[PDB]
């Protein structure tokens, strides 16, 4: 720990602080300290995740308990999806290069999903980039180790009052952050949980009985909710193609069990073309 040298502050997460450091083995690597001895379960769930290894996973290269505090070694990287969706939002991220990051988000996915680990707070400040085409999943597991936050892609079911969600939470939130790199905008931007989820009934319809088995039972379902009407899809994110939208349009299934999995999005037709362009970066 005393085997650290900060270099500076990067970041602020639910989980503490981020700092950019140096191994005393020479890496530059991420810091985070964990806000807080430490809960024996955290302990061995975080130790977990040191083996959960991938290419599109950001490295946990070691997990420091001394002084009765938590460290997590991460491996370093340059830039987050927020930054570079901010700095490409006037002439946008070019289409091939979505669908390298869509599809490289997917196979994290699909690998974590596999071992029953979820995220469950995807956003775009937790998908770095580096300049070879690669993004990266960090934080994951980090939930579940550990138990203004952003509501924009959280899963209507959790929402909903839903304690024992799935694998398709992570699914609805890649959704949200697909729509957003096409439009350059977020899809749902609510700032309370209430305005996050009737800013999803609007564009998606109200859901029902019909579309959602088992909704009107829900822990926080209302019937006094309003009823809105669905949108086209055509309407929601143009210019995205009908290859695009139509997988769009699976991974925001209302039902967490008609939502597209991972492995099976990794099949649509809208990866046929799928190429691994490099962005232009500035550092
Ligand atoms: C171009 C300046 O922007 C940067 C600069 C550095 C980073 N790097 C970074 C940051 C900011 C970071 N911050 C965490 C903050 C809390 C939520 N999750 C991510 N975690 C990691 C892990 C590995 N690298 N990294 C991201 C964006």
């Amino acid at each position: 720990m005393e085997n650290f040298q900060k270099v500076e502050k990067i970041g602020e997460g639910t989980y503490g602080v981020v700092y950019k450091a140096r191994n005393k083995t020479g890496e530059v690597v991420a810091l985070k300290k964990i806000r807080l001895g430490v809960p024996s379960t955290a302990i061995r769930e975080i130790s977990l995740l040191k083996e959960l290894n991938h290419p599109n996973i950001v490295k946990l290269l070691d997990v420091i308990h001394t002084e009765n505090k938590l460290y997590l070694v991460f491996e370093f990287l340059h830039q987050d999806l927020k930054k570079f969706m901010d700095a490409s939002a006037l002439t946008g991220i070019p289409l091939p290069l979505i669908k390298s990051y869509l599809f490289q988000l997917l196979q994290g996915l699909a690998f974590c999903h596999s071992h029953r680990v979820l995220h469950r707070d995807l956003k775009p400040q937790n998908l770095l980039i580096n300049t070879e085409g690669a993004i990266k999943l960090a934080d994951f597991g980090l939930a579940r180790a550990f138990g203004v936050v952003t509501l924009w892609y959280r899963a209507p079911e959790i929402l909903l009052g839903c304690k024992y969600y799935s694998t398709a939470v992570d699914i609805w939130s890649l959704g949200c952050i697909f729509a957003e790199m096409v439009t350059r905008r977020a899809l749902f931007p609510g700032d309370s949980e209430i305005d996050q989820l009737f800013r999803i009934f609007r564009t998606l319809g109200t859901p029902d009985e019909v579309v959602w088995p088992g909704v009107t039972s829900m822990p926080d379902y209302k019937p006094s909710f309003p009823k809105w009407a669905r949108q086209d899809f055509s309407k929601v994110v143009p210019p995205l193609d009908e290859d695009g939208r139509s997988l769009l349009s699976q991974m925001l299934h209302y039902d967490p069990n008609k939502r597209i999995s991972a492995k099976a999005a990794l099949a649509h037709p809208f990866f046929q073309d799928v190429t691994k362009p490099v962005p232009h970066l500035r550092l």
